[PDB]
């Protein structure tokens, strides 16, 4: 009859509005399952999908404080469109005014306090350091607050949640593999991370990816993960993702110890992403802890097998982006990486913080950070690493001493922009394959190709080959000179080649009686003066090494 | 009973084909609509979804000229797969050969007429600027059309088209917010736009993207912005597309007063896209106008708070891509913009038209532009602007006297290529923090790095630093040569060291005799010619700064 | 009644657990086909779709060796979720340590065999020339097998497969057209590629792309493309993927010809790509054949139009990223081609072999590559070609004679990094376009800008100017020094300024006396030792260009 072919002519799927509870809706299911009607959770409650691959629709929110935790979804289940609200509206700062700029004084901070799930986020202990003063200044309704509406995933393998979004929202995959959250809709976060992947427990984290969409906002980390391993099949990571106004940082590998063991995370993908405005870090893709760090490392490789930051982390890292951090826009640590194509571009807090050793940084641009003059430098590397391809400097200025790299073990090539040389600090700055060369000066009398050695002075050039006009700019005349630093003044001594149009080598004589030592090579001359008879002489070296005086030109 | 069993075992949709009229299908929806026929509408023809969150699925056609007009479509609606068909088959151009050349002969132009629904567009009236005397020559049936099946998406929030095509077929977003047209499947346009969000009316726009997917042909623009504004957020904007053979331009923020409000954009994102065979622009990113601009910005900021072309647009721009541009490859203005990473090659057209001001831009790379030498130059900066690694010339020889860059005010640093020097005209040009440098010479038997101020000259090197072989390849020995310019005669005057193998230096002299005023310095001597003795003189500018003359060389 | 309205108000889908037949349930479907029960196929089990617009969402696998065929699915057909495996589980080789470094040694490879449909991949006869001398080695049961379980797409248009996986799996595309493989949820490829457009019969394949995900092992390429042409529209390729562990290549466009016809490809977008660990290549985008080539193209252009390695195959090639390859990283030929923004690192095999002629590459990095020495080269060009940025070497060294760039005909731009001079080799290398220069000298008590002309030595500076350090490093006090090679001897002539800060220059001297043709230009003097009379003689040209010789310097 009829029902015989309707069962078998219809697609499957139930709805919450026919059920008095999630779970009972989950029971019923057995292909689709829709969220038609908003509904109202309890911290902690429990869905057991049955083992079933359901493919789940959101047309309506899930609101509550605290966990919505699904459990026991089958392999390829898909959840789209979640939203998920808290009940509480909870007090929130917005540490940054009407024209972008950063708010760094705590009281000003606190001025912005309102009520809000959006717009801000609730401050946490960091802000503390973040807000010197801000602890003591923080009315007490408005610290310790703990208010986010997560979804969690739970022990699941091959579950991808798509298009999620909400207010004061987060999602947790715990203990998860093979899992996706895929295309975030812009979620504005709450006092948790918004995108987590944990495996503290059972085996390390694998297969699991933050792939497109957005998220801003949160007190916390936008997408971070703890203790996962994509393998050398680099199976897991961020790809095609952007991340707004972090209350920390934008995508995390978390350092050191959590609970009884390791928090750390290697073998994966940071790629194709873009991290704006964080308060902390565009890209913290440390795994050792900076400030006060563990002696051990519990659950992973001891520090007698790799000394700190010495991890061997092999993650895969190429083209990130990062503006606005009032942290650091790009920072990591580990042995042997390779890092390509990163750009980190007006930042009020560093470029980049790199402890990070016998490892190749590829093209990297560091751009106008720094701004506010928070750190000691705009880009930091501790360790003997490789750069090739150093962009520096945009359109700020810098008014005290700060470096703008501070790479002392490091060995560069490729530094282009307005740099000032005395705030290049590295072991060793080449190129060695230029071709044949032409300096081209705009807005000068001369062009210049000067010489800088840096244990000499970091602040004055020691020689220089300069051309310089010679009379009016329609002369078609120039002279060249061939100038050395004396007595720290640069250019002191000179010899020039058509001064004045003159056609002759200017020709720069010792001032008085040169001494025996003043002259390096054999079969070589050293004019110098002779005051009481009008004489030029020469101090000459034989071909045979031997010394002889001659004059060389008389009354 | 069976029929309360299946009412909540089951998936609600219904289907065009159970219906006379599109109203009477959406009238009827509660969770799916599936177009199962082809359906003709007239334009103008409007649908009412009655707030109704729907998931709407096309497998066939909206057939018609003119608008189809959806409203009151609840938040987290989709429609997928949609395809749009005009009624009406156009005469279309189709400007560009079987080798892939541009006609820019309007005669030849004309010649390309035929009937189609793609592989061309409609003739507007930007083609009489494109193409001119092509206004003169057109038939009147091929002036004037007016062809596009346009899905109108109006007044709505959180609605996304994805997957979407059609032939003559548009796409507008009409007062919306947090809208998305998502994958876009090669829609061929029609004579309007084929992506648009257009917010003249209401708040301003806000969360509307185009994200990934492409589209080709079109008369006028592929993807295009009107009154729409990201916040700080950046919520908004291209990510990920591909515009191939725009009539006008690839991506488009429109510039200028419209109806009689602002048209402008601000904080929208320009990212990981790309623009092929635009006949107007590749990226066109400005907000004021260029040609003949308004004298005020009603519903902007006036001209008396920011000047023509120093809007604050505050775009993030980055990883963009040009390619074939018969216009110009990316232009934009604006004061305080960031850009980086973009790359134009092979273009027609100039690679990039910046009327910016106190900006900065990152790794551009303008390669093989301005191919047909309409234009002035290969790039153009007219404001006081920072580049910061600049990529010019791949393997096409330019023939006249048009600049390369011609960035007047701006500072820049990082040129890399086979550029002609008296091709470009900048403020200030340097590389301040190069390390220790060799220059590598191949194909010549010398080596050079050559000096030269632009003031004196552009086209003419002022002095040069030499290495050149002595007698044959194998020789092991070469004499180095310092040279400057004189009566516009490059390397007229020089000292050599070791030249003929000789091991010694080879000194200019004055070939006369010594004006007082020829030398420069205290404690130096210039040689001279003294031809009535044979003899040469030495021109002493002693310790004390006196003057004598002494006998430096005699028969 | 009941039946009529439900009818209108319900989904319509299928699902496999009722029916008998793939074939049954097939033509029972409308709508939807939901794939609910694991279904064991034969090779070559063949389903016709009917010309149906179906959605066929897949929750559980299609088991078998050899191909499942899907025939006349109607355009917008999708199949969503589909997971092939084999029922074989064949011997595998793992090529690679504990530590992911490449096993070459046969006699290794061999004893990493086991039994698994993943971890590794069944041998083929590439193999044998990978590793030299494991065709001897290997068992007979680990050669010749020919496991994979295929979906294929026949002969459809507009059928996109979406987040498809698999053990042993591949998906083959054979005479389609506007198809797509999108999202690939990280198959484990088999015996044939993962994914493959295969157009040899019927019009030239157009539209096919693979859009995003990615893929794992396999023995052969990931993806790959035979006689599929994009059209001027570049309507086709691979964007947004990744490939991991190709048995072959990442991303591969067969070349010459195949059964009777061509199986080259034009036109096609590969950009935003990732390819790790190819034991061959990561992106092959050649057309002709490289070793022992066709003498022939059958069914494309004649060898009379255009040469080998000349084809105009215009791919869209942009932003892409290899890493870990065997073989080589990057590979392409044609005429006139650009290539953009492309970084290859840390490879055992070369990083680029591109027999291109008039082509432009521009901003290319080439960084630790031929780590185990395979190669002569890095990166190799054989025609005349542009680089316009190209960035060598990370933290490896390199031990033996080969290259770093053999690119004989290629002129050169914007090389940085570490590179060995003496290992470089183009026709031409130039920094046109410099401003005013600094070299910054750090870890040396001396700065340098040195000359060397790769014609007279490639290992030899031939001249230089240096600043050195006089005294301390407090000392506020250099010299200046131009200097000529002599009898293979670099800086063996030279003149000094400031030499002991003593205010003067140090000039050389011919040892002995010179002859007549030492001197070089009119109005100059060649000091030269009479060692008869311990005196200085100046060999002279006059301003008139004769020759006298005069007393310079006496006792
Ligand atoms: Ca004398």
């Amino acid at each position: 009859q009829y029902s015989i072919e309707a069962d078998k002519k219809f697609k499957y799927s139930v709805k919450l509005s026919d059920y008095p509870t999630l779970q009972d809706a989950a029971s019923a299911a057995v292909d689709g399952l829709l969220i038609d009607r908003d509904y109202n959770f309890y911290g902690g409650e429990t869905v057991d999908f049955g083992g079933k691959v359901l493919t789940i629709e959101c047309k309506a929110k899930f609101i509550g404080d605290g966990n919505l935790i699904f459990t026991k979804l089958g392999k390829g289940s898909r959840i789209a469109g979640v939203f998920m609200e808290s009940t509480t509206t909870p007090w929130v700062i917005k540490p940054w005014t009407d024209d972008n700029q950063w708010l760094t004084d705590a009281a000003a901070v606190v001025a912005t306090l309102k009520q809000s799930k959006t717009d801000g986020y609730q401050p946490t202990v960091s802000d503390y350091v973040k807000f010197p003063g801000i602890e003591t200044l923080l009315p007490p309704n408005a610290k310790g607050q703990n208010i986010t509406s997560t979804l969690e995933i739970r022990e699941c393998i091959g579950v991808e949640v798509h298009r999620a979004s909400g207010l004061m929202a987060g999602f947790l995959f715990r203990g998860c593999h093979f899992c996706k959250m895929v295309d975030a809709n812009n979620p504005s976060g709450g006092k948790d991370g918004i995108i987590t992947f944990e495996n503290l427990s059972g085996d390390w984290g694998k297969g699991n990816y933050v792939i497109g969409g957005r998220t801003s906002y949160g007190s916390v980390s936008s997408a971070q993960f703890l203790r996962n391993n994509g393998g050398f099949e680099r199976d897991g990571g961020v790809i095609g993702f952007t991340s707004y106004r972090a209350g920390e940082s934008g995508v995390k590998t978390w350092q050191g110890t959590v609970g009884s063991t390791t928090s750390r995370n290697y073998n994966l993908q940071f790629r194709d992403s873009v991290v704006i405005y964080p308060v902390w870090d565009g890209f913290d893709l440390g795994a050792d802890t900076d400030m006060n760090p563990e002696l051990d490392r519990p659950g992973d490789y001891p520090i007698t097998q790799y000394p700190l930051h010495q991890l061997p982390l092999n993650h895969l890292i190429d083209n990130l982006l990062v503006r606005g951090a009032l942290g650091v826009g790009f920072g990591m640590d580990g042995k042997g990486m390779y890092v390509s194509n990163i750009t980190v571009e007006d930042c009020a807090g560093s470029g980049a913080y790199l402890l990070t050793h016998e490892s190749v940084f590829t093209n990297i641009a560091i751009i106008d950070t720094n701004t506010k003059d928070f750190q000691a430098n705009q880009i930091y590397i501790s360790g003997a690493c490789r750069v090739n391809g150093l962009r520096l400097i945009g359109i700020r200025s810098t008014d005290g001493q700060s470096l703008t790299i501070d790479a002392p073990n490091s060995t560069v090539s490729g530094i282009t922009g307005m740099v000032d040389p005395s705030r290049i600090n590295v072991a060793n700055l080449a190129e060695e394959g230029l071709g044949n060369i032409r300096a081209n000066s705009f807005g000068y009398d001369s062009a210049a190709i000067k010489l800088r050695i840096h244990k000499l002075s970091k602040t004055l050039d020691s020689g220089a080959l300069y051309s310089h006009i010679n009379g009016g700019a329609g002369s078609g005349s120039a002279y060249t000179q061939l100038t050395a630093i004396s007595g720290s003044t640069p250019d002191a001594v000179s010899l020039k080649v058509n001064h004045k149009d003159c056609r002759g080598a200017e020709i720069p004589f010792v001032p008085d009686i040169a001494s025996d030592d003043f002259i390096k090579d054999s079969s070589c001359f050293l004019p110098y003066w002779e005051n009481n008879s009008t004489s030029l002489k020469a101090l000459v070296k034989k071909p045979n090494g031997e010394l002889v005086r001659l004059t060389l030109a008389t009354l």
